[PDB]
């Protein structure tokens, strides 16, 4: 049971003109594609012993943690969640790595502190990168709002949203 | 001094993903085209003695007022600002009347109580109707956000926005 056929279009245009719930902190991990997951700091601590056989965790926070009782490989890309940091510089490599994970069915968790702005930006970028079908402006609006509806908050950082738009739309 | 060339596009996509100021009540009349104006109840009371030579006022509120010391013609279309009323039924005639006004340079004020939802919807409809150039989805997003940025609040009513989208986009 899904919505097809220009209900998505009204959904999108209404969301695009203010029909948006106030930001609600995301709590549980979200499976976004077959092997790619999106979460927050707690979710990463919880990653050793979750239903998923993670091979990788992509740590987007500033601090290099370990999960030493586990065999998960922790990739650290330290970024700040601010309106000045350039996150686009890592777009190509990160989306490339995530697609490799999806090809090899190697589960990977993409997380930040909140699971909203450094991690949601990389998940958005991945989704945009994998779109060969749909007009980017519309794919962008659909992805953004459906992910926000799902998670409660998604790339609330305006500068991160600007960087995705420039990279993948304009 | 204007923004052209894909700054409008980033502006639009950012506004479309949550970059929106909280609704602020509009106070002064807004000239939207050469002879078409948008305002609230006070603005209409003030219409007899304003810098503009109104020939017409389009009263979208429920109550039939008069301005008996004036020669302004008051057209009454009574509508409620609610999430159930069908405003689309008057779209064709209203936009037709407004375009005639613009052709004959006959100044006309479009108002409701707030100057935000019954009146902004008819102004939006007019603008959409007069667009023969731009893709409707994009013209819609541009008009909506630039009018909201200008006025402070514009078609905040979600059902009125749905009706414009259905009429003019889908």
């Amino acid at each position: 049971i899904r919505m097809d056929k220009k209900s998505l279009y009204k959904y999108l245009l209404l969301r695009s003109t203010g029909d948006m719930h106030k930001a609600k902190s995301p709590t549980i991990m979200t499976r976004v594609t077959n092997n790619v997951y999106l979460g927050n700091y707690k979710n990463a601590m919880d990653a050793p012993s979750s239903e998923v056989k993670f091979k990788y965790v992509l740590n987007l926070t500033m601090d290099k943690y370990t999960l030493p009782n586990s065999n998960i490989n922790i990739i650290h890309i330290p970024l700040v969640d601010d309106t000045t940091t350039d996150i686009s510089k890592y777009f190509d490599d990160v989306t490339a790595f995530l697609s490799k994970c999806d090809q090899r069915n190697e589960p990977v968790l993409v997380h930040s502190a909140a699971g909203v702005n450094r991690s949601g930006a990389m998940i958005l970028a991945y989704l945009m990168s994998k779109n060969k079908e749909s007009l980017p402006m519309l794919y962008f609006l659909y992805v953004y709002h459906s992910m926000r509806d799902l998670r409660g908050a998604f790339v609330e950082n305006p500068s991160f949203k600007r960087q995705i738009i420039e990279k993948y739309v304009i």
